[PDB]
């Protein structure tokens, strides 16, 4: 329909660890929500103090959480997380002032300008109940003080009720149109995945989604998010005969990353996988048994690996499915539009 | 058909405050005219100049005007202008040394080159007459003389009469190909606007034409075009009922830009608005009505707004809409792909 | 198919000044093989070593060689051309580590880190002979020691005997799929061609293949790759009545590859020229008689020009020509994914 | 069919800290592979070298990899792993010198024979792509240097086009026998498992194959493999209601390995349980839900657990049991006597 985009007036002073739980108006349908870090960070020191380096600036805001109707959870990540999936499928060109390690001069005070962006495709937000965006804030870095607020970008889409009737209607309990794809970008840590020269299991993918890319990095307790003990990535799936979709080298991961995302690798210790190129299409898992598919990592030293997905649901999966090849044709295309508009 | 490119000959000494008329040799069609300020900025001073900030090296040309016949305008730039709209298009990669800010060492030189694009889709230049692409320079940097030159390189497509035909023939007056694209490139400078926090009226986009991106930009008298005036953006379609397609912040503004050009914004002055992302398809106002649909800014200070638009005409606009849908889908396949060359 | 990458496990010592041949497991079809000298230059000098300029790192694999059963090659490049090659084709993203000029602490190290990447579309490499990818290392830079060794990644592609049946089933020959796509990025290099203002013939394109794009640099004796004499570059059909496809200043085609691909030139004496831009589609030299086509270099001092081509060939392009309407019509299909597919 | 063995000529010198792959010839079906590290280890030392204890000399060859097309994966334990299994299953009296401690003359040398076998009951190794088993040797013991290579010894069964279809022909895809048994010899490592009295849990046996045995060892950091940390062993079904199968002290668990495998103890850090004397025949989780079998450990102090499993897949497991009680009771019949093939 009639795409079209406008920021909430009401804005959201950023504190230090507190949960600044934001409503967004259901006026249409919701295509994706920017949230933007807007201010400075401020010295009242006498000496140029040092902003942390990565994740920061992105961990300002600890954790991201965009859900409908208390319960369902669209997103479920942390500022580390979506920050850096939203600095590679961007070309690293993501809003993230200061960089890391830049200096506030003793005195005088830097710039504060991060984003953040949940592409919800076209989440029927009119047919759901209080899309409560909670961004729970994380620690304001040591020596500067952040002075800053959230100012929600909302875009909604037009989508009138002639034009959900051509995409098949409703689903089957009539909650959201036939053809809806809701984004489901968690991210599950793992901790103390032990170090290893040969990939050990890491975490298997859930089934119950259809997953799109995910991104993985390891935190040392040392050097944070700046090591390099990722080394060895692994896509296995264990169901049946042991078969290897991935099983190559970090630096080959970070690689294809390059040509990929045509971006330097955010850190040492971080990278992407498309299921796409290594599977036909997305790597569905809607109806595939559990702990059929984990991914290993052969770590330099014994960390944590966080593991975003880019995965997403269809919450009429099978009448999508028990469709005529007539209508399903049409569905499809739908459904196939869709599940791009969620890049990010 | 054969598109090819070939840099003229004839090249045009930079001299400060001149109009050099360019001549566009009328081989085949025309597809796209880059021109490039190439030389070095000398410094005889004895002392190490710093070349004056943005616009610069744009602004070196202080207008453009790329016209046929010397009464239709494709053109009507400004270096800044156009240079700005090359400085989002092209991810921050367009040819622009040296940058604001660099020092040309005490009796020494830097480098200078910049470039601009005119896209005219498939234009008929054999069809037409004088195709003559007027570059008023603007005035050398304080303290450093330009020494450059202007390079027009332009990209000619064989099309042929058969293939012509192969798309509606000519026009009704039969000047042009019936599927012609005349981009219209135009830029509409605004006076004044006084400064406010509520978007005020700036300027209404008159009909005529069909709007694919607006570029705006305001110019302070202090910091030129480095400021952080323009707060508020807005498109009100201002006909019927008041609507808004976008009522977004400045600082959100320029976050499309992020995710849309992946590149840093311009100046804390600068943005670019898709109008087909908050319409369907490009926004057209061939025949709606006038003061119709204006955009706004809320200012910090009061300055003026400079608004370049790449817009475009259909010369057979109503021929294209007058055809059986049988021959109406294989012109509006031509036209379709025409619109899409003139991006930048 | 099913594509789907891994790292071999056994990888390959860098020495300075050997062949070190490899071989290329013969899955299923391979798509790509990446290749990363991974390791560090050490120096153990007393004061920090400055490594040599660009190419480097790029040059310290003097040359690659991968082809099938000892007689057919399909890469025929140096790191150096590769290496250009690499970093145009992915916006300049590409690892190179360290960066041309890093000095290496004094009795300490810098990392070594580089990659060249080998798309043969959808090689049939089960159906042919040793896929044996002879690298012949270059010189350790002048002071340091290089302590790398290479990764060879492959990405195969789980194309079945049926999928196969579904483009054209075999060859004439039944020797590969009917729609096979052969890379043959070969590298032709030229020797003294001297300084002129006005492009000068430097050598023809042989027939017998479709050339994708060229990547021409020049190598001044006392600048290396980093002088600026290239100036005019132009493609001319010289079969009958002389023309012109390309006769655009060096300054501008570096300037097509800054809106092409986005990053800053390689240096001053190269650049890349598309034939699908200069022409209609790919420029197809399969069966011109040979000499129809040369591209010349005015160049400021007589120096070395090398001239890479991605080019492919179609081992069956008669079949191919040869094939019903009806047939040819979803043959082609594949060939023209085959052929983009081949892009570094 | 016709079962036969022969040597390949080519061998393998075996070098520290290298990946040394092996083509295996497709031949015929393959039933097992032997391999053997047979040369010596050289003291040129003035005083006489003890060799490395325990796993030594299993551990000259760290890991092994034996699988087709790259990707499907028939083994993947270590030279400790098979070495040890390989120990069991042939009362100790598979060759393995020199045993661990023995002292290599003074500026003299000692024998060195090492065996593992992998066997693949009748893997159709002519249907599939690439039998290639990675042997990625581990580190020379300290003071002495090996000096052996490695013997590759297949045994081909002739399987012959009639035969095949005696057994149910090919799968559902027919890309190897209905009546394929592929073995799948994993080994999963856990890390840092705790010191308890009480048998904590150390890990799921994960669903899609057949258990036959399992062999697990314990890797302290002082005593290596021998210590007597393992006192408490423990298979516990999760699902349903809790029963444990095993709840057998270590000291007996290794009791039933004198009965079993009539053979002293490999260490004190070792054991095998056979599924099939704690359930009725094999332990098969081809279709039960995940995390429904763990296997529990007392160890006194805080270690590595390796959990090595002698399972084996059915690629048409469906199939087979899809089958008329006619086919099946004979297709059952071969699937029956490969299963008991693949022992060691």
């Amino acid at each position: 329909g009639e795409i079209y985009t406008e920021t909430l007036q009401q804005t959201y002073a950023w504190t230090a660890g507190t949960n600044i739980p934001i409503k967004i108006p259901r006026n249409n349908f919701i295509r994706k929500i920017r949230v933007q870090l807007i201010g400075s960070i401020s010295n009242s020191g006498t000496a140029a103090v040092t902003l942390p380096s990565a994740p920061f600036p992105y961990n300002l805001v600890q954790t991201f959480n965009l859900s409908y109707e208390g319960s369902k959870t669209l997103y479920s990540v942390s500022g580390t997380g979506l920050g850096i999936l939203m600095y590679y499928t961007t070309k690293g060109q993501n809003p993230a002032y200061p960089a890391p390690g830049t200096s506030v001069p003793a005195s005088g005070s830097v710039n504060l300008n991060v984003m953040w962006e949940f592409d919800l495709a076209r989440f029927p937000a009119t047919m759901v109940q209080n899309i409560i965006l909670s961004i729970l804030t994380g620690q304001a870095p040591s020596g500067v003080s952040i002075n800053a607020s959230f100012y929600i970008t909302i875009t909604y889409e037009r989508v009138t009720a002639q034009e959900i009737l051509s995409e098949g209607g409703l689903g089957a309990d009539g909650e959201m149109p036939l053809a809806t794809v809701l984004p489901k970008v968690i991210e599950i840590p793992t901790f103390n995945v032990p170090a290893s020269s040969a990939p050990i299991h890491v975490a298997y993918l859930q089934p119950g989604q259809i997953y799109k890319r995910q991104l993985v990095y390891v935190i040392n307790s040392t050097s944070g998010i700046n090591n390099t003990d990722p080394t060895e990535y692994e896509l296995k799936i264990v169901r049946g005969v042991p078969t290897d979709k991935i099983k190559v080298s970090w630096a080959a991961l970070q690689a294809e990353n390059q040509a990929e995302y045509q971006v330097a690798p955010y850190s040492g210790a971080s990278a992407i996988i498309d299921f796409r190129k290594y599977f036909n299409g997305d790597l569905d898992l809607t109806h595939a048994p559990s702990d059929s598919i984990e991914y290993d990592l052969a770590l330099q030293n014994q960390d944590n690996v966080y593991s975003l997905y880019v995965s997403y649901v269809l919450p009429y999966y099978d009448q999508l499915a028990a469709l005529p090849a007539q209508v399903a044709a049409i569905v499809q295309q739908y459904v196939a539009r869709q599940k791009r508009r969620i890049k990010r």
